[PDB]
C-alpha cells in the first residue's frame, strides 16, 4: 500500500475540511472587495536572492529551499512581500499609483522537527500612499474579515506601534543605521530578557543604549512616548491620526496602543501592528506594517511607500473553534433528480439539464439504486429537494418533487 | 536591482491578468457546482514515490522532483489524480460513494528547454460508479464549462472512444496483460508513424502492430462492432454513452473516434478529449475511466473511478482567438472623497455606512485635489464618487455623482 499520510507538515483538505477554508476564504476574498483591493498571484516558486536579507530573521533562516537540475537556487516561498515588489519594480512606471493589490498564497518553511511546514495566507497591501491612511484602512480590513468571521472587539484587537519612535532612540544613542533592521529582529523575540540584552551586546550596543531600547518598549501610552521624543515626533503625530482615522470609522475598540510591538521583518520603517485575541491563548492573527524603503533596496530608481499585512490561516480557525464560530458546514445541493428505473434515465436527463439551465445545483443518482436508496443518498448529499421522474407522471408531462408526501409537478414550473 | 522576471517557466499574475484568471476559474468552480461536485485539495508537494508508475509516461518523464534536506524524494505534482487517490485510499471505509471531487491545482513539470513548466488544471472525478452515466456526467460538464466561456458546439467538441477494444485486439494477440499500458502510452503518440511501430516491437510482432493500427483507424462504433461483436463491452458502453449525452442535450458536442486513447498508464475504459473543430490547437481537456488505480495502490476492493484535467492555458489561447477575452476592466461601486483634509473624519463614516451595505468602495486615501480623486475615481472604474464636503454635510448631505452632481441625504446613499 503506497502512503496515506501526505507529505511531512503539509495538509490534505478533503472536502469536510475544504468547506472549512472556503467559509475563511470567502471572507478573505469579500472583504477585500468590499476594501477595493484587487487580486494578483505569482509563482510559489521563487528565486532565492529574493529573500536574502542578513538581519537574521526567522523567516530567511526557515526558507525552504532547492538547487534545480540546471543548477540555480530557488525556494518554495516563505512569505508574499518579496513577490509582490518583483511584480511592482517590473512594472514600474506604468503601474497606476495608489495600488490596493492582495492575494491568499500558500507559503512555505523547512523546520527540523521529526512542526507545520505550510500554510496559506490573506496579504493586502497599499502601494503609493505615504500617509497613515494606509495603514488605517489595512487595520481596518483586518478587523472587518474577523468581524465577518463572527468575532467582536471583545474577543480581539489589533496593537499598533511605529519603529520610528525606537529609531530614534537607536540613532540618538550613535548606532548606525544598518544596525536598526537587526535591532528589530531581536527586540520582536521578547514576547527570554536576558537573552535579548545578549544578542544586543553581540550587535554591539553598550548596556546603556540596551537600558533605553527596554525602557521605550515597556511605555504603556503615547502620552508616554510624547514624554520622551516629543509630541511633534513624527510617531506621536502619526499614531494620534491613526487612532483618529480608526475611531471616525467606527472600530476604536478593535485598536490599541503596544510599544512593544515591532515585528520579525526587517523591511518595517513606520507603524506596525498585529492582532491577537483577548484572552491571550494564541499567537498573533495577523502581522504587518508600513515598509518605505523595500523598493528602494531592490533598485527603484525612486522610493515607493508601501504598508500591508499577513493574516495567516490556521490561528484564526483555531480561535474561531474556541469561540464555537466553525459549525459544520454540511454539503447541500438544490435538487437530486432520480430516475424510476433505467428506462427514465433518458427522460431525467433532460429534467436535469432543465434544472441547471436555470441556475440550480442539480445531481441525477448516476448508478442503478430503488428509489428509497436514492431518497437516503439525496439527504445525505443534503439535497433541498429530490425530483422522481417516473413514468406515470411524465405522460402528464409531469415529475413528482419532494421537499427534503410528494407532489406532481408540471415540468415547466420546476424552476 | 533583483530580478524582474518570475523563475523559469512561471508565470506572474499582477490584476488584469489575474481577471482572466478568475473569469476561467469561475466557470470551472460554478460548473462543479451546478454538477454538484465537492471542492477538496491537497499539497502541491507529494512524495515521488506517488508517481513511479514504469510505464514510459510522459508525465513521469518529465516530474519536478528534488531532494529533501532530510533526504526524502519529493516532488512537485505533475497531475492530481494520484493525491485524489491517495486521499480515497486514505478515507477506506468511511467515505460515501458515490463521491464527485473537484479542485484546480496548479501543476508542474520540468523540461531541459531555454517551455511552460506550471499550469492550473481543474480536475473533476467521480468515484464509486460502475456504469458509463460517471463518464456523460463528466462530458457533460466539460462541455458545460467550455459553453459558459462562450464556446459554441461550432467551436469545439469532444472526441471519444473506449480502450477496452484495444485491450482485446492485443489480449487475443496473447499479449499478456502488463503489457496493455505501455501500448496505450506508445499507440497514444500516433501524431510518426513508423517510430510508434518500432516502439511496440521493443516492447509485439508485426501482425500484432498490423491489427493495433487497423482498430485505430475504424472510423465509425458499427465497424467496431463488426470486429470484436455488438455485445462487446465497448460497444453496449459506448452506445449507452451517445445515447445519454444526446439526450442531456449535448449531441451536438460529441463523437466517435477510434485513434483516442490518452498518454496516462492507468485509463481501463472510456477516455475522451477535448478538441477545437478548426485543428488549431493541442487537447482542451482529457480524461476517462480508471478503475485498477486504487486496487494498485493496494486497496482491499476496487474502486470505479473517471474523470478529466482541463488545463488552463489552451483554453485561453482559444477564447483569445475565438475574441471571447476581451479584457475585463476593474469595478468598485462608490469612491469617497474627502472634499479636504479636515473631511476625512466625516468621510470615512460615510465610507463605514457604505461598507456596511455590501457595496465595494474606496476613499481616496492620500491627499489628492477633488478633481485629481475624480480622475482616480474613473480609472478605478468607480460607478458612483461621493464627494463629501463641509456644506453639504451640516445639511446632512453628501454629493454623489454617476460616472453634474446632486446633493444626498446620508439615509438614503444605500
Ligand atoms: N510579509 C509579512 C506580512 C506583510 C504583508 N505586507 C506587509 N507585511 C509577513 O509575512 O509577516
Ligand atoms: N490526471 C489526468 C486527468 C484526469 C483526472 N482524472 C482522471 N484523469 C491528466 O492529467 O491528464
Ligand atoms: N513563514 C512561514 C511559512 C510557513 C509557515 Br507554516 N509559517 C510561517
Ligand atoms: N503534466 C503537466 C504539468 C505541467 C504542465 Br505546464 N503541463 C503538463
Amino acid at each position: 500500500m503506497v502512503e496515506t499520510e501526505p507529505v511531512q507538515g503539509c495538509r490534505d483538505f478533503p472536502p469536510e475540511a475544504m468547506r472549512c477554508r472556503r467559509h475563511l476564504f470567502d471572507v478573505f476574498h469579500a472583504t477585500a472587495k468590499t476594501f477595493g483591493f484587487e487580486e494578483y498571484d505569482a509563482p510559489v516558486l521563487e528565486s532565492e536572492e529574493l529573500y536574502i536579507r542578513k538581519a537574521g530573521e526567522e523567516i530567511t533562516e526557515q526558507m525552504f529551499n532547492f538547487i534545480t537540475k540546471g543548477g540555480h537556487r530557488v525556494a518554495l516561498r516563505p512569505e508574499m512581500t518579496p513577490s509582490l515588489a518583483r511584480l511592482l519594480l517590473g512594472k514600474g512606471r506604468s503601474l497606476l499609483l495608489p495600488a490596493k493589490w492582495y492575494s491568499i498564497p500558500q507559503c512555505w518553511r523547512y523546520e527540523a522537527i521529526t512542526r507545520r511546514r505550510e500554510h496559506y495566507q490573506w496579504n493586502m497591501d497599499i502601494v503609493g500612499v505615504k500617509s497613515v491612511s494606509a495603514e488605517v484602512e489595512l487595520v481596518c480590513a483586518a478587523c472587518w474579515a474577523m468581524r465577518s468571521l463572527g468575532l467582536s472587539s471583545k474577543d480581539v484587537g489589533i496593537k499598533v506601534n511605529s519603529r520610528k519612535v525606537l529609531q530614534t532612540v537607536v540613532e540618538q544613542a550613535g548606532v548606525t543605521s544598518d544596525k536598526f533592521a537587526p535591532v528589530c529582529v531581536i527586540v520582536d523575540k521578547m514576547e527570554p530578557r536576558e537573552e535579548v540584552e545578549a544578542q544586543l551586546a553581540v550587535l554591539g550596543l553598550e548596556p546603556t543604549v540596551v537600558d533605553a531600547i527596554t525602557t521605550t518598549l515597556s511605555l504603556k501610552s503615547i502620552d508616554e512616548i510624547a514624554q520622551r521624543v516629543g509630541e511633534e515626533h513624527e510617531a506621536v503625530k502619526e499614531l494620534r491620526q491613526f487612532f483618529e482615522q480608526v475611531e471616525a470609522y467606527g472600530y476604536g475598540d478593535w485598536v490599541l496602543f503596544d510599544a512593544s510591538v515591532v515585528r520579525g521583518l526587517a523591511y518595517y520603517t513606520g507603524i506596525v501592528f498585529e492582532g491577537f485575541d483577548r484572552e491571550g491563548k494564541f499567537r498573533a492573527l495577523c502581522g504587518g506594517g508600513r515598509y518605505d524603503n523595500l523598493l528602494t533596496t531592490y533598485g527603484s530608481p525612486t522610493p515607493i511607500p508601501c504598508a500591508g499585512f499577513g493574516f495567516g490561516d490556521c490561528v484564526i480557525v483555531e480561535l474561531l473553534q474556541e469561540k464555537r464560530l466553525l459549525p459544520d458546514i454540511p454539503h447541500v445541493v438544490d435538487d437530486v433528480v432520480i430516475p424510476f428505473d433505467e428506462s427514465m434515465r433518458p427522460h431525467a436527463l433532460a429534467v436535469l439539464r432543465r434544472l441547471r439551465d436555470a441556475g440550480r445545483s442539480a445531481d441525477i443518482i448516476l448508478d442503478k439504486k430503488k428509489v428509497v436508496q436514492a431518497f437516503n443518498y439525496a439527504d445525505r448529499v443534503g439535497a433541498v429537494r429530490a425530483v422522481l421522474v417516473a413514468p406515470e407522471e411524465w405522460e402528464r408531462g409531469e415529475v413528482q418533487v419532494k421537499m427534503l408526501r410528494g407532489f406532481a409537478v408540471p415540468l415547466d414550473r420546476l424552476v
